[PDB]
């Protein structure tokens, strides 16, 4: 039957129990199928219904606004506390390509009403409202998606400790059947079991005017696709340190270069690539891409072609067998339109989705 | 867009694609048609081999001879030449035969010219080596691929024509949808590569038996057409990245699912080399496969290589021709090869399994 260390059909699947249907949509590995190296999954019952990932952010131009702008993020974070408040979150940084700096605290809700009252509760609505935020002089927005539970993926290089949305689930799988192939990531959306995941529509403003500052709200469409994909060497030996800063992050850099530069022609709305920091500003060893994208198909046709991509995934392939404490891992997820709120306030045009959002009489 | 698979070979499905079907190729690629004529195909791969240079007139002459049986009455109907060292220093001249049918083969391997040479005791007191790999997929159990639109080389030569553009390629997982039998079959493999009758590490007479779907993969460089520039891209850049994959296959094909890996080239009646090449792969499995050209640093350099120099090309033929195939509908057969020949160096004996 099922044997100490199980293969093929005998291993876990990333879809829970309780997401599982007949596919009608059918994977491309056959039945003996055994991935070379252990991947695992978040996992979480049925009261994981939908979540909310709030990307709340603070943009700024000049060293002498960084004061003000560590401010607001510490403001920010202090929101955190609040009753239905986000059940985890963590700090990042990143230069733009227009060289302004950028702030964004990310959070992570275990349900959408929840995060929907700590929204309109009056000291985080009054403070998101507050002509404060206009005479600040900084940017500001919220990138707030909410993907149902089959509407999203994990994958994870390691068990113990999951960061972004492994954190707000209830633990972690045992090994996946579902990847290493291309193909792997959609066959993990429980959705995909019977739905192809199709992009439909455009990114609109309902508000205001990307080019001109002020309050700017873009209104997201059928099935674009977030990837948040990290990167954690605080805690390992030289080597492995050496394996990633030397040996993959050069190759990782150019390729997120490349897709912040050309994002129009491949499909990618708005690339990211973040360092996380402490409450004080100051940097720590972990990072990761926050893109956002068109479609999911799109980011497969990147992922599976592109010289950087290629040979970072031909690395984790060799060193596989041997990593001990250099973490990977990634989350993907699409969202229909109505899950979807992305704000501005005073952000320069080329913000995330302010730059190719149809503007509000095209 | 055009479907690879035939329209006389569509069927209602029970396994879907991994794209939807607004997929839209970013490059045109092509592939052989048939129609419900060709039935199954036989790809028959005759050997010659040999170590020594004083061995090689006698090798040639076999050659010839292999050639002269194409001839006779039930012969195939399209036929190459090539030439290779392998890994263990010996040169190997395969004659590969393509027939349109599995009765026409059986014919012509059974008619006396042809039984009485291959069964003669001058076979073991020749001093070569001699092979016979033998391998008949039905439609539904092949597909090609070619980034060219004129004069197929390999099975297409057998088929009836070329398709127009189309939809299923260019994303990995899109070969595997280009056989018709993917629609309904996962062409999973199952059983072993078993020696049935002698001892590889003996010598003489071998024979082994083949499992369900293993798979065999033909991969063909053809640069007999480039002007100078062009062939320096080939022969400077993109061949480089070739011969280091085939290195690979040929000398960790356990590691990756290869039971044999042969990078060769195509030779006239005289043994003197044209500018055509190409891989024969059999492989322990179409997901080994799969997984190899997807994930190994070797083919994906070629990948992306490739890309990075396409643009300057435009007279190189490259494609590639894929199999898988019952057990009953493979022979591999040995007379005096070393033992690494072919599906001699990973088949099992009877009492290892
Ligand atoms: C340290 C950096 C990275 C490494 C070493 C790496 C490596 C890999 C590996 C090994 C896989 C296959 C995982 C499995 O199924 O076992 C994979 C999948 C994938 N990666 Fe990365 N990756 C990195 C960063 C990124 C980034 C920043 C992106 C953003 C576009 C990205 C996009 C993808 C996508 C879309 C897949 C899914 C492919 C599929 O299953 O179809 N990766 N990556
Ligand atoms: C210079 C020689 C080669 C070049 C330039 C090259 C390039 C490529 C390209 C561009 C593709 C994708 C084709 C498409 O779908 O449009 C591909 C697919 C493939 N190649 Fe190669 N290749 C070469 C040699 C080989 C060889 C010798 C092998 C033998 C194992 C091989 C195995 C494969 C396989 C199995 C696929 C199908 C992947 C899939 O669709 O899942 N290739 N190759």
């Amino acid at each position: 039957s099922s044997g100490l260390v199980p293969r093929g059909s005998h291993m876990e699947s990333a879809i829970g129990e309780h997401l599982q249907c007949p596919r009608t949509l059918t994977r491309r590995v056959p039945d003996t199928y055994t991935p070379p190296f252990p991947m695992w999954v978040g996992r979480a019952d049925d009261a994981l219904q939908q979540v909310v990932m709030g990307y709340l952010g603070v943009q700024f131009r000049d060293e002498d606004q960084r004061p003000a702008a560590l401010q607001a993020m510490r403001d920010i974070v202090a929101g955190f506390d609040l009753p239905d408040g986000p059940a985890h979150h963590d700090l990042t940084h990143h230069i733009d390509n227009q060289g302004y700096e950028n702030l964004i605290v990310v959070g992570y809700w275990k349900d959408v009403s929840s995060q929907h009252r700590w929204s309109t509760s009056t000291p985080i609505a009054s403070w998101w409202e507050s002509e404060d935020r206009l005479s600040d002089g900084l940017g500001f927005f919220r990138e707030i998606v909410a993907p149902r539970a089959e509407q999203f993926e994990t994958l994870y290089a390691f068990q113990e400790d999951l960061p972004g949305v492994g954190a707000v689930m209830d633990g972690i799988s045992g090994e996946i059947n579902e990847h290493g192939y291309w193909g792997s990531m959609r066959e993990r959306f429980p959705i995909s079991q019977t739905d192809w995941m199709q992009a439909s529509g455009e990114l609109r403003v309902i508000a205001g005017d990307p080019a001109v500052g002020g309050r700017v709200v873009v209104r997201g469409h059928d099935n674009i696709a977030l990837i948040r994909s990290g990167q954690d060497w605080a805690d390992a030996e030289a080597d492995e340190r050496s394996l990633y800063l030397d040996e993959i992050l050069p190759t990782l850099q150019s390729g997120m270069d490349f897709l912040r530069d050309n994002g129009p022609a491949v499909g990618c709305y708005s690339n990211r690539f973040v360092r996380n920091i402490d409450i004080d500003g100051n940097f720590l060893d972990l990072s990761y891409n926050i893109g956002h994208w068109a479609s999911l198909d799109q980011l497969e046709r990147w992922s599976e072609s592109h010289p950087t991509h290629l040979r970072i995934f031909t690395t984790f392939f060799r060193v596989a067998a041997g990593l001990s404490k250099l973490r990977l891992y990634h989350e993907v997820s699409v969202f229909d339109a109505a899950d979807q709120l992305y704000e501005y306030i005073n952000c320069h045009p080329g913000t995330g989705m302010l730059r190719d959002a149809v503007t509000i009489a095209e």
